[PDB]
């Protein structure tokens, strides 16, 4: 019983459809609580290897919401915190954009580790216009994705980048024609979760490693999580299967 | 009244254009000094809502003078703590626009990256040509090119003194955008004009959560942005930019 | 020194290492990380050179670790050579290195490009990270270097399909400097490990550390070592040379 989103099971994918389409799909707290719950607890299935976000052909998602006073009520309620839940998942997320991914739908597109963009998806950061910060992560997962020049310009002018720009600047994974973007997204999803679930938790993990320390560190990290892989069936398994020429048979 | 550049306001919009033609603005003491004193009293000027910064369409900078660092010691650099003066222009809080036409060589191109946003016009040419005369970037190259285009980019354009046109720039990461040569100064007051446009406060808040991604973990970086961003819900401002929106007006800050 | 799975030459002020075990893709194995490392590591340390060129194949630039050697490693054995451990040997050299990648560069062999300063690609490359579904991930540091060259989600997208990425992908993306026809691939690497070992050898090797910084610490640190840097430079004889040489309308002669 979801209000503002479904979830579908499909084999060992996951898909979370942001269902408030009169709205553009806009983002609130209730949103924010579903989707994270959603996550979560798909998260927690260990019949589960890969989670698709996606919003609809017109709108991933069009911003916040505008209606949704103090600074101790937003510092007491750690207002958008909550989103924090969407990056402690484990299990490879997928953001699937079509459309307009403006404001906070930017950011939700921007926490997820693989994104692919339909033709038609939009991105930008306009909530400047409004006198508004963004409050998703937005100034630091965008400059972190496309740098310094274009993440100033996107968010001090409230420009868009369209989906060829974003490709070309490090914000998308692929650009697929939009009436592809649900079987493409699926297809490269199906892909991932018929990995082993092991050594695709411990990838995604040792990649956002990237963003939170040193070279050096991050290298260190690797190293060792690569190491581990050894003491796992997979490892043993994945490699016997290339030298013998043959499918590798994962129980994850 | 400047030697070696020009200081003009329009609106909320302040321009410093470099003035030494002849010398193809190439950069100097005397003109590090004059931006930052500039760019400073620009920055505390309430009436002011962003700085360009530009040279000519020949060149925005293309070099230094060279003379002034040849007969320079180890002892002479460090007690003058050469170049330190140009961070000055990073301390900056309103935002900058360099709007790059022709040749930014060296400390031009160094000069470019310490603004905001970076408006290049088709001509720009972009380049770290300092290896050939022995040294290496000494105003932050090596940090901004580096973390703009990438160590494979960085490193051939540090160790060749090649150059890197404007669509090479605009699709590796380096500029903002790139305008045809013509447009380059209108474009800059256009982009320039819309910022000015802006709730001051929030302008300079959102410049400088996007400043900390080069600062800290992305983890820290997140932490910033959200107390920051519940801060401007304080703020007279953001009360007028959605009333604006909700009556379908342009918001007066 | 004498090898069996690279060749190496030296050429004026550059030395070529060549990746030689064509009877599997220069598939890379303990003897060839060992090899490689003691190579440019002696090369590093000679005098008379100024730039290190690596390369493979046409064929292939390396398609990963050798899986032969890894297949039948356990827990222990890999905890306790510490594994891989020594390709950091390359990356501690000081005078620039060049990857020329001609074919497959995938896996380790992807890595091993990434470890090099400055990467040339024939138009022919083909990148990528398909650890994942031999039931591993990246051991040596693409999960990290990758995704600082090219982006989260790009990164995230082949470390975890697998896919691969074309030179001219690749370009846009961040992670090759350059890219040249496959024929004239090893002419341009050796054109320009001749412009590099040609410049002052403090100076190149300086901006080469300074460069390095930058993934290391933050933004103002880097800039504060940068400067100071720059500063020593000015006790070097090839500043004073170099600046002597341009004011004089002249080639610089470094002693
Ligand atoms: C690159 C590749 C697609 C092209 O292969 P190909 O043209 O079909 O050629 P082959 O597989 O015959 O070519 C190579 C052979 O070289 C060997 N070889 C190739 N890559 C190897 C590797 N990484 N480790 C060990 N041997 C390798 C093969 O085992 C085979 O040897 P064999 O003849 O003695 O059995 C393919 O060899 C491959 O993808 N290999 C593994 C890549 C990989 O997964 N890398 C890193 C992730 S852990």
């Amino acid at each position: 019983t979801y209000e503002t989103i479904l979830v579908e099971r499909d084999q060992r994918v996951g898909i979370i459809t942001l269902n408030r389409p009169q709205a553009l799909n806009a983002l609130n707290s209730q949103v924010m609580n579903e989707v994270t719950s959603a996550a979560t607890e798909l998260d927690d299935d260990p019949d589960i290897g890969a989670i698709i976000i996606t919003g609809s052909a017109k709108a991933f998602a069009a911003g916040a919401d505008i209606k949704e006073l103090t600074f101790a009520d937003a510092f007491t309620a750690d207002f958008f915190a909550t989103w924090g839940k969407l990056a402690a998942v484990r299990t490879p997320t997928i953001a699937a954009v079509a459309g307009y991914a403006l404001g906070g739908g930017c950011e939700l597109a921007m926490m997820c580790d693989v994104l692919i963009a339909a033709d038609t998806a939009k991105f930008g950061q306009p909530e400047i216009k409004l006198g508004v910060l963004p409050g998703m992560g937005g100034s630091q997962r965008l400059t972190r994705a496309i740098g310094k020049a274009k993440a100033m310009d996107l968010i001090l002018t409230g420009r868009t980048m369209d989906a060829a720009e974003a490709e070309r600047s490090g914000l998308v994974s692929r650009v697929v024609p939009a009436d592809d973007l649900l079987t493409e997204a699926r297809a490269t999803a199906t892909t991932i979760s018929q990995m082993s679930a092991s050594a695709a938790r411990m990838a995604k993990e040792a990649v956002n490693r990237a963003f939170e320390s040193s070279l050096s560190e991050g290298l260190l990290y690797e190293r060792r999580l690569f190491h581990s892989a050894f003491a796992t069936e997979d490892q043993s398994e994945g490699m016997a299967a290339f030298i013998e020429k043959r499918a590798p048979q994962f129980t994850h």
